[PDB]
């Protein structure tokens, strides 16, 4: 077996990329994420995104979590899935996320949060 | 106005602190639990995350993941900071709890999903 | 304790009224939802709901799923939970739900389900 | 003409069947696994839901519920029917699997989601 790594530069269907930097020893990493498509009546910038690795047992295709800060809207998106190797011994990520929009009052909270699911694949 | 920056609790018996919110948005803060879905034993574990801060909004939506300590999992957390007029603030979040799991045709029933909104401790 | 049934006439927190009808053999009913707020822009028409109870080792706190047919809107809401006694000894219906939207495009499919949770208290 | 009518599989290897669907949008099928996130034996199951015909779309979206026969949970399936330039027609669905738990205490961590594609058989 490899070890799936996050680090690196990925795609998903959607055509969206992101590139992850180096984990720290605490799992820590840094990237960056620029979608092709947007929910909002906003223009695009690429966005950062901060998340962790579980590194529990050291396993070698660990859970994973990070939250994207979209720069060009109120939003924010969390992801969070393993990093696979796959059948064809490609790494992949799968992923989970949530989209949680802005709303104005606290009784618009029930709509605010959408829900997919992406792989993501090395580009 | 509304701040991510306490010590907070939930109805499950969690008590998380989130400190300071840097110009970029980032925090950092520890989750500690009463309950899993798991038989290790509960640690403190970690978290991280980030504000949204466009438009400099007073109610500003975030996420952030927390790094269990205990087990192979991970869960992320997103919603939105609510403050009423007497300064009362509330955290609207779901999150999504991923296991881990041996194989990949294991995959799809590896994320649990619910809510938690949480109070100020 | 007591038999959590399905049968009768709820609310939630959002304002929501809907009332189950009597569960068959199959564990089959049909109700009827009325909402008190949208995430569009029509006129709340009451819609129908079917759904099913689960019966496997006849469970006083069955699981359940029901689909509200949205009758003012392309939109599909799904329901799915468990019915309890409470704490406090009053049956509560604990669901989690998703809101499926029409899109005009396949490649728009992301953004079209929303997701939340609601508790459903005995009106 | 997207319709639900037919026989459907899946990445998992399910398989579904849909019947008629009514003129009050109502249809019956039957689901059966190949994989489980429970040890009892797989038997078949029934599932019954609802195509919206609102403004009646060509692609309709729809949600149904599968009573499962072998275990004390409930998945639900929502989504939308879509129908390409020669006719293959794909349903696009999110589900969520909602085990039974005990204790009220418990319920959330009784609750699993996901996302599958449908295709016909
Ligand atoms: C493009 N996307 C993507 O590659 N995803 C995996 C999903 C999850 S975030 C969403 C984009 C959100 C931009 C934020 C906003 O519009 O509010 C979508
Ligand atoms: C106590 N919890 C809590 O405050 N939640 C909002 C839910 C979502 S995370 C879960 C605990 C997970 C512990 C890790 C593991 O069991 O593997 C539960
Ligand atoms: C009122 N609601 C309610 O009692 N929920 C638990 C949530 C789940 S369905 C949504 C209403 C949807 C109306 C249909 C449409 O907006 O297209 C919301
Ligand atoms: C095979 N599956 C399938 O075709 N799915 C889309 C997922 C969502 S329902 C689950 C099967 C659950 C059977 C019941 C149980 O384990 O209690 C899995
Ligand atoms: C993704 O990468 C490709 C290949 O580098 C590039 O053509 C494309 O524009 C990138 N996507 C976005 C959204 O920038
Ligand atoms: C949370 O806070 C209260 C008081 O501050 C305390 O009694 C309790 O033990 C703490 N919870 C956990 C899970 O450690
Ligand atoms: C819910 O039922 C209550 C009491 O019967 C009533 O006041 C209210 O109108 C109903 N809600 C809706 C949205 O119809
Ligand atoms: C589903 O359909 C295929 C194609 O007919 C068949 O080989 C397979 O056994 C069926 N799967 C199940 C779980 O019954």
């Amino acid at each position: 077996a490899r070890k799936c790594s996050l680090t690196g530069k990925w795609t998903n269907d959607l055509g969206s990329n992101m590139t992850i930097g180096a984990v720290n020893s605490r799992g820590e990493f840094t990237g960056t994420y620029i979608t092709a498509v947007t929910a909002t009546s906003n223009e695009i910038k690429e966005s950062p995104l901060h998340g962790t690795q579980n590194t529990i047992n050291k396993r070698t295709q660990p859970t994973f979590g990070f939250t994207v800060n979209w720069k060009f809207s109120e939003s924010t998106t969390v992801f969070t899935g393993q990093c696979f190797i796959d059948r064809n011994g490609k790494e992949v990520l799968k992923t989970m996320w949530l989209l949680r929009s802005s709303v104005n009052d606290i009784g618009d909270d029930w709509k605010a949060t959408r829900v997919g699911i992406n792989i993501f694949t090395r580009l």
